[PDB]
């Protein structure tokens, strides 16, 4: 979620 990207949402 933004701060989170794909990196970190991945999945």
């Amino acid at each position: 979620h933004a701060e989170g990207t794909f990196t970190s949402d991945f999945f």
